């Protein structure tokens, strides 16, 4: 049995009773997280230790604790309360989002407030969303939401055509209190409904489009064994699901002929901020963690065949735990597929007479997340030459307020008053590298231009830098568009057949980082997002960017933590951390539902094979 | 009908007979180039008048005639004889490329260099390749190539494996004399063969590959209408095919309802150059101008189905003119499709309860190229949100030189001895810009960072900042990635119901643009690639940012002469021109053949459309 598989239903049940047992697990506990533990570093290590790691939240205010179980042994290897005000708080529970509404409908401030614009409160909902850490002291060590108002005239109708502007409650979540109520002034109420089912809105629907069959008449050319072991022209990984971070990649290799050898150890995308950029104190304080925060893969959706995923697809139903630690599975939540990608090379040569063409084609693995007004798709591709990449799909509806008379330098207007806040959304990939093992290091490659003169009379030569990154102090990196800036991963010790270290060339997008002014407290705590490249010296329990525990922390708490500890990265078991999103204006075509928008990242094979390693694809 | 249809086989034989009976198309003509012109600007048409420009050589070694002919008319229109000394030579003849090999097997200095080598001349191909503008005052006026040795041992062998360094041949091709033959010394030539077609290189082929099988059931979604006039889901043009630009689209409309909105006027690559940064004299003067000196239309491959295009293919076989005025068909050399591209949209709404998921797809249309050793695909993508993208794909084999012992700086190793000169493949897309009509502009748009104070106390605000580019003086722009800078075309005069311009937003990849000294020959010769964006008032005279005659022309024509004009292009008939290309550093996976490799941009609506113009797109 590999020790990367999926987590089993029964394996969730099992530390639900290991915790219960141990009376870790009582009627006011929650579990706020819970994932295995894979493999420590070893080799020959086959002490098959299944472990679980848990974050046991207290409903009656009683200190939270973080909890390791061994389901093999059926133990409590660990356990310890948190301080939450020091290391922060536990991530928020999908019930404690639901108190909010509840809560403020039944508070005087809010109710007043409502009446003053004339809205039924029955008819406000509320986006209960994460507090952060501002200058609100009475916050430390207690649990706040922040509520947003959104007016929806009937069950069908979409809330956020008509959001309540001027307005924001803090509710403490396990006191269950409306800890502060604060309307700035009445905006009215967008009244267009952004109902893009209502045939009043979409038209008469399109009668031109044909179908387009994708099918595999004798199935897919990957393999799944061990349920979730991939096997494809001569990629091997293991899909890995986790709560926080949604769908991992495990030992990501390529077999070169005789050897499997190892290029990347672990993939993920180990945070995501939305950062806004409205300077109102309506919504100057909201920042979505959605990783860190909201947990995404908490929220996949159960993908639809031919709607979701088209052609010949292979689903995975990973298994997450719910507040209780009853095991809860997400159907259809991972798509497994192979697609055409077109050419992958082609030359007619007049010499040779030899009229040469190969399609190129990607293994797919995606899942999609709904957090709240948004859904993003996280694609995972793995080509045939050997190049690795990520694609981040961003759609939904957008984040309203009102449009300001007057305009706006930081909102932009979608519809008759309604107004869509500037904001980013910022991933960070965490790249456990592994090329041809650990003994990695990475150099940051820039183009250099030459100067016309002896040795280059005419002016045509250009050539290229590299600087290895030695320690952690000197591998906050940043983008350089214009020098063509990559970041290449190579093996000191694994040399190709030219004797050049093998490595792996990173293409950023070179979007822009974050906007925000760097005193800021969503600088501080999503410093990660500040900078492009980040090499860290690898560590178990440096998991997190943003660290253990995102929400409600004061900030400095991932990355900037660990770089601190200034360790030797050249030539050591190493991780990249890469910085990169949308910068977001939103546009009248994004109303009343966005259509799809990307952004991403990926790795070419550099000197990695002996030549190219596609030469045995057939014709076709 | 259209005076956009394409040129068919009679309307060249016609131009040839109307050249003929002029008495400018005798015995020692040849034409350089031919292609029909652009209907002229204004909506006062008085009815057809399919005009075509020419250029005409002499063998004899007279002066060469540019010349505008009305094939509806069949009148001469013009014809000038050329001072090539001043404004350029004309584009290469197919057959002044055969020429070179040729006379260098009979020149005893060029027999002398191989046989200082031990090679044997029947076996040694010669790359006659274009001369550009250097020290050698003897070239002006003459139609120079310079030719690189290749040893091809056998019939199907690859000669790129096998290059001859330290050997170049300059060969006057109208006088037919090698006015000169460097050898700067001997080089080992590389052994090792690069045939990707032998199986004991290739290895067994892969037996692990299973079909991906792509039908339309009820046929395409679009219509080809006249020949050449597509409709597809709301999308408007007509696919022109010209022999020195390749596919170009003209007329890019989007149906809004019940009118037709124009977009683009003309899009093309009106340019593409490729320099080489190896300071030896042996490639140091080596930059294909692929467009403006070898024509990437004449050399289009006929694309097979199933392998260069797969799905339902509808194709398109564009007619040039041979060497003699003859009419001479591209068979298949235009691919158009549509294909499925993923999610257009997704939300899945906890408050309404509705789950909406929508698939997107996007109009394809495309040809090949071969220019020696490289092979270019050409791509542009109507999608169905309104976006327009263009994509170039690079492949082929990459030219090869001999690596030196003992390294180097501009090559890079690709096997034992073989070396690859650093290179760029840069483009200019020329996009005559009709944003809901002529009267358009530009601005460039930057996102602004806020400081952290007053009125942004919690130092979170971002904004953005977009310059109106007034004169063609202030129009020649570059890049900057970490602003996030795009463009902007608007039409100040036509408004979204919001009140603002409508607009189409640009966006670069920000890749590297001409790495060359500012000095040099190719910054000179390509001065367009200096910069990413150039915005002119348009001029029907102003096709090429590179001018009319690129063929060993020196800078004095192109981007930088029309800009010196200094035109109004606020509210005007403007054109945008986009320098965008590939830093490519070969690496060992590049050899024996290139995997492709691509670049591109896009361009999409901002405030164009009232709300999302997908909205009708039905689920079925
Ligand atoms: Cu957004
Ligand atoms: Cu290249």
């Amino acid at each position: 049995a590999s020790p990367f598989r999926l987590a089993s239903a029964g394996e969730i049940s099992e530390v639900q009773g290991i915790l219960r047992t141990a009376g870790l697990l009582g009627p006011e506990k929650r579990i706020a997280y819970l994932g295995v533990l894979d493999p420590a570093r070893g080799a020959g290590s086959e002490a098959e230790d299944r472990r679980f790691r848990v974050f046991i939240h207290d409903v009656s205010g009683a200190r939270p604790q973080e909890v390791t179980v061994s389901v093999t042994n059926g133990t409590v290897i660990s356990a310890v309360e948190l301080d939450t005000a020091a290391t922060g708080e536990l991530p928020v529970l999908e019930e404690e989002f639901e108190v909010v509404e509840q809560l403020l409908a039944t508070d005087e401030r809010w109710l007043k407030a409502l009446a003053a614009r004339n809205l039924d409160v029955s008819k406000v909902r509320v986006a209960p969303l994460s507090a952060g850490v501002f200058e609100y002291a009475e916050e430390r060590g207690r649990r706040i939401l922040r509520g947003l108002a959104f007016v929806q005239d009937f069950p069908e109708d979409s809330a956020w055509a008509h959001p309540v502007d001027g307005l924001v409650a803090y509710v403490d979540v396990v006191s269950k209190e409306v800890t502060r109520v604060i309307d700035t002034g009445v905006f009215p109420v967008p009244a267009e409904h952004g109902n893009y089912t209502d045939p009043e809105l979409t038209g008469p629907l399109r009668t031109t489009q044909k179908p387009i069959s994708i099918t595999q008449p004798e199935g897919p050319s990957f393999t799944v064994t061990g349920g979730n072991h991939i096997e494809w022209e001569k990629w091997s990984l293991d899909v890995g699901f986790d709560v926080r971070e949604g769908v991992v990649l495990h030992n990501i290799a390529f077999r070169d002929g005789d050897r499997l050898r190892p290029i990347i150890n672990r993939a993920s995308i180990a945070e995501m901020v939305v950062p806004y950029g409205d300077p109102s104190p309506i919504r100057s304080w909201q920042n979505y963690f959605d990783t860190g925060e909201y947990l995404v893969g908490q929220y996949a959706n159960s993908l639809e065949l031919g709607c979701d995923c088209l052609g010949d697809i292979t689903y995975l139903s990973p298994v997450i735990s719910d507040a209780f630690g009853n095991p809860r599975e997400i159907r259809n939540g991972i798509c497994m597929h192979e697609e055409d990608w077109g050419i992958l090379a082609k030359h007619s040569d007049l010499w040779s007479g030899i009229n040469y063409t190969r399609r190129n084609r990607r293994m797919v693995i995606s899942f999609f997340t709904t957090i709240g007004n948004y859904d993003y798709g996280f694609y995972w591709y793995l080509y045939l030459d050997g190049t690795i990449e990520f694609e981040a799909k961003a759609t939904g509806v957008v984040f309203t307020s009102a449009f300001p008379e007057g305009g706006s330098d930081n909102i932009s207007q979608l519809a008759p008053g309604l107004g869509a806040p500037f904001h980013q959304h910022i991933f960070s990939a965490r790249l456990d590298m592994a090329i041809d093992g650990f003994t990695n290091r990475v150099e940051e490659e820039d183009v250099v231009r030459q100067t016309m003169g002896p040795g280059n009379e005419r002016g045509n030569a250009f050539s290229r830098k590299r600087t290895v990154l030695t320690r952690e102090s000197e591998a906050v990196r940043e983008a350089d568009a214009r020098t063509g800036r990559t970041w290449i991963i190579s093996n000191p010790e694994s040399k190709n057949r030219l004797n050049e270290p093998v490595g792996y060339k990173l293409h950023a997008h070179n979007q822009p980082t974050l906007l925000a002014d760097p005193g800021s407290s969503i600088a501080r705590r999503a410093a990660f997002a500040t900078k492009d490249l980040w090499v860290t010296r690898y560590a178990d329990d440096e998991r997190y960017p943003t660290g253990d525990f995102v929400n409600q922390h004061s900030g400095g708490a991932g990355l900037p933590s660990y770089i601190a500890q200034d360790r030797d990265i050249d030539g050591q078991d190493i991780v990249v951390w890469h910085t990169f999103g949308l910068t977001h204006f939103p546009r009248v075509e994004d109303w009343p539902i966005m259509p799809v928008d990307t952004v991403g990242f990926k790795l070419r094979p550099e000197g990695f094979f002996d030549r190219s390693p596609v030469l045995d694809v057939p014709a076709n």
